[PDB]
């Protein structure tokens, strides 16, 4: 149990992330849906000492969606909380930032939220 | 990629970040006055090739709230992108989220924006 592991969204993406003592993540992201094929780096931080009475356990994560294959010139940041149990689930909202002119700014940014879980859906 | 260096939001707060070769943010944000209590670790990614059509570079990083001397059982995410020249930003919008009970959880993220300059205020 834990944040270590191999994680599934809704939408099918691979979320494989590593929570090291110090408060680090690391790992792959892998993305089901968009301008994305295969692996692409991760890293972010979580915290590694949460409070004692009941709350989920804060953390966040970016990849820049640019790997050997492809280069979206974007980044994604996922922001939410791990929530243990029998059926643990990262729970968080998310936003994609894509490089732009000035002109085109604006619209630069989509919002969503994915769920995780270590059971695939 | 004119990414490292220190940089400087509206409302008093700072950051030292170096841009590794491979796409790698990482550094500390702390506030103006610089106390060790206020300084967090960043780590996050951007776009190490971006496109040369005079579009910003996309990047993401995250601060997990929790240093020695504190911790608010939260973290931030900031996606944005950097725009280069003499007056040179990173224009961001961020999610906050907080570790909350599930009855608490529909509150648990604040969103907002914030702009950063090379220029300390």
């Amino acid at each position: 149990a834990g944040i270590t592991g191999t994680w599934y969204n809704q939408l099918g993406s691979t979320f494989i992330v590593t929570a090291g003592a110090d408060g680090a993540l690391t790992g792959t992201y892998e993305s089901a849906v968009g301008n994305a094929e295969s692996r692409y780096v991760l890293t972010g931080r979580y915290d590694s000492a949460p409070a004692t009475d009941g709350s989920g356990t804060a953390l966040g994560w970016t990849v820049a969606w640019k790997n050997n294959y492809r280069n979206a010139h974007s980044a994604t940041t996922w922001s939410g909380q791990y929530v243990g149990g029998a059926e643990a689930r990262i729970n968080t909202q998310w936003l994609l930032t894509s490089g732009t002119t000035e002109a085109n700014a604006w619209k630069s940014t989509l919002v969503g939220h994915d769920t995780f879980t270590k059971v695939k859906p």
